[PDB]
RNA sequence: AAAA
């Protein structure tokens, strides 16, 4: 694809046994999946992004990842609703044996990312972010500049 | 310390509002609804022209504008926390009694550092929520509402 | 994904 083949800023950034996503599009989580190569995955989506989350899930299961979800949030503008569902996925992954989890909060609306961040921080799990440079008018990310970054390490 | 809650629209005419800035359209819409007396702006080298456009309009309405202050690294929440925290202090010291932070604009880590600075200062966080087209890529500004992300205690 |  037009994402770089290599994306992690550092070796620790790509070492995770599980990853939980807030989902808006299927492209970015699919790329992060290929960067990290986890054994487990969780997905939080909305009614509007459900189809894209189900496509990330189908891809991941085919490669043998244990995928929990997608779970839906009733309201993507409510960070509490996303915190609840991310916290449930974090707990499900742990009861399934996943020893080290990070939450990629790039996707979804901003309150979804904020709920995910709070759930991650309260659970002692790191948060990841795909950073890109943009066009002049800051409306479109350049996939070819993507880098995966850790923005918290509260473990 | 402010608690992160549900869906309620923010209905306070905040005396001061601090923005993280990416585009000029959304802050201008916020400023038109809230009509604050004070405004702070946090931008980047890339979003500076937009932030200065917001500032020019606000100043011509009589609003006291602090900033734009620039973040060196928009991918790093701590750089944005620091500048938002500076502007919160600046507005309070300039006489502003009730402040909110609108974290809609900027990259996600700029919003996240803004949020942390708002939580630390005990002030509310706001978000402009809109509905999008079917592919979730173009927001429809006609549907904009101002949401209160957190509730200061 | 600098307003999913």
């Amino acid at each position: 694809n037009r994402f770089p083949r290599v994306g992690g800023v550092s070796e620790s950034t790509v070492q995770w046994e599980g990853v939980v996503f807030t989902v808006s599009n299927e492209s970015v989580p699919r790329w992060v999946m290929a960067q990290i190569q986890p054994a487990y995955m969780g997905l939080v989506a909305t009614q509007a992004s459900l189809a894209a989350a189900e496509a990330v899930a189908a891809v991941a299961r085919r490669r043998g990842i244990e995928v929990h979800g997608p779970l839906q949030v009733a309201d993507p503008n409510d960070p509490a609703a996303s915190r609840s569902q991310v916290a449930l996925l974090l707990s499900e992954l742990r009861r399934a044996g996943c020893r080290e989890i990070a939450v990629d909060l790039t996707g979804g609306k901003l309150p979804m990312s904020l709920g995910a961040f709070m759930a991650a921080e309260e659970a002692g799990v790191a948060s990841l972010y795909v950073a890109t440079d943009f066009d002049k008018h800051l409306k479109v990310p350049d996939m070819r500049t993507a880098t995966l970054r850790q923005i918290s390490q509260p473990e």
